[PDB]
């Protein structure tokens, strides 16, 4: 009956309201994906329950274990019926789960502490004084691991050998590292997140260079699930009606700080 | 069995080579979508023949006969196995055929002569001194006809009532009008074409402001087609390897005669 929705606490997509301890159920959370979920549910006609991914990961197939983790894993192994969050549509994921057409565009980007002498991925690839890395178990790390493009492959080789580890468990960890490393740590995360944080206090970070790639987020369901078709059409419907646009403007600019 | 590919003549997507009369088969054609077809065939392992859609339409259902025309029609009625062209993924189409994840992003945009005082659709709707319109048929006009959002509905009512008519028979006519109207005419069309023209002599037009909507072109196949899965994975793979970006640069930015 009730659709189990797996998501992740990632501002401004999903976050607990300040007064959450005084609320209940889905009302405890707020954000882009929270509004999106309510929209998808309404158009598809189902009741749902927002649940936070247990391991706090987006999703990757562990090397050796071969087991999928994160929101992808929850879908693959029967823990959730649908994933509504900033989950990147990728080849490896599409092979084990279904994705609706994209509801938002984005690209891998670089976040630096203001003043860091870096302007591009190429700049990063040429040196080591300023360490750089990305988040574990997601599409960004996989991108560098698989890229055959000169600059990116060099960066991957760099990351694997850099000490101490340049990888972080979460976006929060990555951003905190950038802010506390006095310009010696650059973080590779998606443009959506980079731009949001940039316009928020303490206004000490900034996106540099253009995006490294072009892709999108999609709503994911277990492979072959009957929910896919309806969900896919709803997303196209919301986009065509201009709702997804209003949603982004609301969560990315209607609340800016810097 | 040779795969029947339906496409449409539209620059710079598909065009007959200047010396086509000296070539044969698929070799007569050139363009972004011709190159794309080659990449997909290679990744999916199939032989194919490029055929040009008979009615020169993209894909719409007649409200009276309920018949689908264009490339979508050829797939719906089983006359072609796959459509590779600048065919936009839409709700109504997704209901009758299958679309791979998008291979190129776009949106309705404004084309102006360099120098005209217009920076957005909002600006256009608030004035009349600078006339603006769309092609007398097609997805852009249909977008405005159906739009329920304030700004666009106002633009539609203006366009429908404006005299002399602000509509043009073809894209070429629209761009010509922009170039000869000394800044008194703005043309609304797909961002992709806008960007292409902006890169060509005489370099007197420019794309301005943000797009009015966000969507993407996708490779289409009949519902339940065995080719669907592979083609979708091929697009994702081509994108992840940076091949799609290289292709756009080849046909848009490397050859930009500006
Ligand atoms: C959000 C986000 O921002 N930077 C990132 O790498 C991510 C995670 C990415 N969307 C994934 O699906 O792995
Ligand atoms: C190309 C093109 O240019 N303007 C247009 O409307 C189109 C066709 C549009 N992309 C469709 O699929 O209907």
């Amino acid at each position: 009956k009730t659709v189990v929705v797996t998501t992740i606490l990632e501002s401004p997509y999903v976050m607990m309201k300040k007064n959450h301890e005084m609320l209940e159920g889905n009302e405890r959370y707020e954000g882009y994906c929270v509004d999106l979920a309510a929209e998808i549910a309404k158009h598809c006609g189902f009741k749902y329950k927002l649940t936070i991914v247990g391991d706090g990961k987006y999703g990757a197939r562990d090397a050796d274990t071969k087991i999928w983790n994160g929101m992808v894993g929850e879908l693959v192994y029967g823990k959730a019926d649908i994933a509504i969050a900033p989950l990147t549509i990728t080849l490896v994921r599409e092979e084990v789960i279904d994705f609706s057409k994209p509801f938002m565009s984005l690209g891998i980007s670089i976040m630096i502490k203001k003043g860091t002498p870096i302007e591009s991925a190429e700049d990063l690839s040429k040196q080591t004084e300023i360490a750089y890395g990305t988040t574990d178990s997601g599409s960004t790390k996989e991108f560098f691991r698989r890229s055959k493009i000169a600059v990116f492959d060099k960066m991957w080789t760099y990351m694997r050998s850099a000490e101490p580890s340049v990888f972080v468990r979460t976006t929060a960890e990555g951003v905190a590292r950038v802010r506390k490393s006095k310009g010696k740590y650059a973080y590779l995360l998606e443009s959506t997140m980079n731009e949001y944080i940039e316009q928020r206090k303490p206004c000490d970070t900034m996106k540099v260079g253009g995006n490294l790639d072009s892709k999108g987020y999609g709503i994911a369901t277990p492979k072959g699930s009957s929910l896919g078709n309806a969900v896919n059409l709803a997303v196209l419907k919301l986009n065509e009606q201009g709702l997804l646009d209003k949603l982004k403007n609301k969560w990315w600019y209607d609340k800016g700080e810097c």
